[PDB]
């Protein structure tokens, strides 16, 4: 998909989380966070465009979406270790390399 | 490793979950194919040979491995938990990210 | 952060790990040293700093923090299943990561 949907898949399932009553609920949309934002690698910002395919900055952006992957699968953790609440919270706490990552290349 | 020979071990692995007893020996198979997984990703395919070392293709190539092995610590969770036939029926569907890098740079 | 400030980061967690007394010292190591493995593949390490970036030798380094990066997921499991001296040891195994790297690249 492209770059821009797979961004709306992310933001979407964030408030899917966010209003999610079981494990179940919240294992479904990390999961499908996780397969956006590896997808996402593939892509070439605009603002990045003009840049080599391998400069620093398309590193960064695509080693961006390891962290995030890393960290939707923190998240997934808690959940499958019943603790809702938890993975709900560290959900939440994945804005911080959302925002990361915009400030530097959206 | 040639990325030949970690295509073999992926193959192989697959079939070792296919007949595999219990959960010791699926994680086992699933490890190895994790491992192969990422040393793949080292390689260049010859289809891509004549392209830039990052190319949209060389870097979906490359984002394929990664959520192959996504998807393999997907079944090996799964395997983790004792849920063998869940982890084994995990472990066929890969099939699916197999062939769809296949169908494109095989 | 630099390079060397992410390897420091690598150390100095191996030797928390190796005197820590419970499961949840061991897990706050590992994930500080996930966090420092996926930041260093963002460098250009000196001996390739006269490749092209992506070079098969950028590409062997970049992944090498992949395949650290899920060894020491392997090992927080680990200790995530309470099993504290199994996580210290997989931990003290890390080394041949480690090393394999650095004997190419260092
Ligand atoms: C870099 C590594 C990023 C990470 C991590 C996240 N996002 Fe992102 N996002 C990024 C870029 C370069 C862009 C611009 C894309 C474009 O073509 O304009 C975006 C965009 C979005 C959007 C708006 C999409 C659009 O219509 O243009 C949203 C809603 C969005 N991003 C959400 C989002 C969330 C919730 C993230 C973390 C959970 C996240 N992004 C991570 C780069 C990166
Ligand atoms: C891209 C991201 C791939 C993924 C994911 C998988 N495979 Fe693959 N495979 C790929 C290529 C480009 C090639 C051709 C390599 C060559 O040098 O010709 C292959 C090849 C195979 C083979 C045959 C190996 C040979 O002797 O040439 C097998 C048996 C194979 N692949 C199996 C396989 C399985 C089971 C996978 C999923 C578990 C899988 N591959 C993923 C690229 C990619
Ligand atoms: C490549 C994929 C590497 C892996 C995996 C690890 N290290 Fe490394 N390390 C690498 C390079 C290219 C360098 C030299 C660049 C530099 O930072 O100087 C290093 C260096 C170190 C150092 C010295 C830091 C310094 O002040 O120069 C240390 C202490 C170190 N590395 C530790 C370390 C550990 C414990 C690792 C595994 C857990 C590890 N490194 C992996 C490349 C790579
Ligand atoms: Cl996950
Ligand atoms: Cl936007
Ligand atoms: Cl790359
Ligand atoms: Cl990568
Ligand atoms: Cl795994
Ligand atoms: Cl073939
Ligand atoms: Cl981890
Ligand atoms: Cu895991």
């Amino acid at each position: 998909a492209d770059l821009e949907d797979n961004m709306e898949t992310l933001n979407d399932n964030l408030k899917v989380i966010e209003k999610a009553d079981n494990a179940a609920q919240v294992k479904d949309a990390l999961k499908k966070m996780r397969k956006a934002a590896l997808d996402a690698k593939k892509a070439t910002p605009p603002k990045l465009e003009d840049k080599s395919p391998a400069s620093p900055e398309m590193i960064d952006f695509r080693v961006g979406f390891d962290e995030l992957a890393w960290e939707i699968h923190d998240a997934a953790h808690l959940a499958k270790e019943g603790k809702v609440k938890e993975a709900q919270a560290a959900a939440e706490q994945l804005k911080t390399t959302c925002n990361a990552c915009h400030q530097k290349y959206r």
